Formats: structure tokens, C-alpha cells, sequence
């Protein structure tokens, strides 16, 4: 499965403090997975194209009002350090999607590449 095209999704984070818990996946041989649960963290673009999460700090001032949510051991593929940058990350996703996760799933056991696109409506 997953070492063959399949299911992959694509969601931009959603802005909130506390109250929301989030899981991580992970990819091993020998038909073996892992996953770690965590409470909620900064705002940013989860990977699942495989077993992958990326987190974003939207500005210090959230981590004072939510110090205690990425404080748990995160995964994440590298720190990603942004400063003005990250303004920029917000006015992206806010000018298009506003902010609405989204998820994606596509298959080669086709051919090529048929994938599906299908948005978080609030």
C-alpha cells in the first residue's frame, strides 16, 4: 500500500488553542507501522503522503497562549525555521483556502497518478 501509490493527504492545520488532539504515523518494513498521539500543536501543512507531519510556528505569542500543546515530544522532518516567512505561510492559505484543512488520496495502480482533492468545510 503504501509503498505503492495510494492514499495521501494534503490539510492545512486548523487555528485553535487547546481542546484538539492530533496522531502521527510512521513507516517501517516487514508490514510494520508506528504512531504517536500528542495534544494539539502550532498551525501548519500535515504530509501523509507516507508518514510524515510538518508543524509551523504561527508567532510566539500563540505558544505563551499555548505553551503546553507542542511542548510534547513533535515530529516533525526539520525544525523549519521561519520568521517574516511565516506571515507569508498565513496569507497564502488565508487568501485561498482561508483555512480549511484538506485531504488527498491518489492511486498508480491505475497508470499514472489519479488523485482526489477534497476540502475541510467548517
Amino acid at each position: 500500500q503504501d509503498l505503492q501509490a495510494t492514499e495521501a493527504n494534503c490539510t492545512v492545520l486548523s487555528v485553535q488553542q487547546i481542546g484538539e488532539v492530533f496522531e502521527c504515523t510512521f513507516t517501517c518494513g516487514a508490514d510494520c507501522r508506528g504512531t504517536s498521539q500528542y495534544p494539539c500543536v502550532q498551525v501548519y501543512v500535515n504530509n501523509s503522503e507516507s508518514n510524515s507531519r510538518a508543524l509551523l510556528h504561527s508567532d510566539e505569542h500563540q505558544l505563551l497562549t499555548n505553551p503546553k500543546c507542542s511542548y510534547i515530544p513533535p515530529c516533525k522532518r526539520e525544525n523549519q525555521k521561519n520568521l517574516e516567512s511565516v506571515m507569508n505561510w498565513q496569507q497564502y492559505w488565508k487568501d485561498e483556502i482561508g483555512s480549511q484543512p484538506f485531504t488527498c488520496y491518489f492511486n498508480q495502480h491505475q497508470r499514472p497518478d489519479d488523485v482526489l482533492l477534497h476540502r475541510t468545510h467548517d
